[PDB]
């Protein structure tokens, strides 16, 4: 008997498989969870990542800036799910920034525009995944996005810092939204990854203060952290996803090795 018996979860954000989501989806699997997928512009290359996942699943194109493709999306979901069937979990794991908002680059250096489109993305999705999703969700559901600890300033971050902010007060804004349908929303703030997103970061002064930050994860984290292992948070995520944590909504659960609670 597994964690997430026989509930129909969506899983987005499945880039590669060093994508967070698809530990999520892959320990979510192996708790017996059924999954729907979602991608864009690269379905083939896409399809072929999940075919390495533990069991088959279908795979729906999702652009969330595109109004068409979530206009649509709880419609297509429902024809994947089968009709009389409701989604137990959505997982949001989407997130961007623009190299001139991140990394190296100045702060102040950063045209809106392209702050805009990584809010966009990364923080007003979230509401939008919601709003297309929540009809079509059973009573005791969850959703559960993904975040970085934002409530201080860091290097290198910089403006994702400042999305993922705003993706913590919209989480608050989606509970109020999502309760009246008895679903449940809350973020995971995980510690450093190293998706081959932010390992681009690394390599592409910065990419020492990086290494900085990481290393001073793992001391402060009472019980360590490893940044090469995304299983610790996927599990977080799966436990969120489960009926195990039936009183917590537009919160936060921080998957750091509790670095967050050790100042040094
Ligand atoms: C899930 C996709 S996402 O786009 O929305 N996203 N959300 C959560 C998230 C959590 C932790 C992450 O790892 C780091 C690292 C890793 N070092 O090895 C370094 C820094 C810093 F501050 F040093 F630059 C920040 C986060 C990345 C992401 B994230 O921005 O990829």
């Amino acid at each position: 008997t597994g964690l997430l018996d026989g509930k129909r979860i969506l899983v987005s954000g499945i880039i590669t498989d060093s994508s967070i989501a698809f530990h999520i989806a892959r320990v979510a699997q192996e708790q017996g969870a059924q999954l729907v997928l979602t991608g864009f512009d690269r379905l083939r290359l896409i399809q072929r990542i999940t075919d390495r996942l533990p069991a088959k699943a279908p795979l729906l194109e999702l652009d969330v800036q595109n109004e068409e493709h979530l206009a649509s999306l709880a419609g297509r979901v429902t024809e994947a799910i089968g009709a009389g069937n409701k989604l137990d979990g959505v997982v949001h794991s989407i997130g961007f920034m623009p190299q001139t908002g991140m990394g190296i680059n100045p702060f102040f250096d950063a045209p809106y525009a392209d702050v805009s489109k990584g809010i966009h993305i990364s923080a007003y999705s979230y509401a939008s995944m919601a709003k297309a999703l929540l009809p079509i969700m059973n009573p005791g559901g969850s959703i559960v996005g993904m975040d970085f600890d934002p409530s201080r300033a860091m290097p290198a971050y910089n403006w994702m810092t400042v999305a993922k902010s705003a993706l913590e007060s919209v989480n608050r804004f989606v509970a109020r939204e999502a309760g009246k349908y008895g679903v449940r929303s809350n973020l995971v703030a995980a510690g450093p990854i190293r998706t081959l997103a932010m390992s681009a970061i690394v390599g592409g002064e910065a990419g020492a203060q990086i290494q900085l930050l990481e290393e001073g994860w793992d001391q402060r984290a009472p019980i360590g952290w490893n940044m090469k292992d995304a299983t610790p948070v996927a599990k977080t995520v799966c436990a969120l996803l489960s009926d195990w944590l039936p009183a917590t909504t537009g919160d936060i659960i921080y998957a750091d090795g509790g670095a967050h609670t050790q100042l040094l």
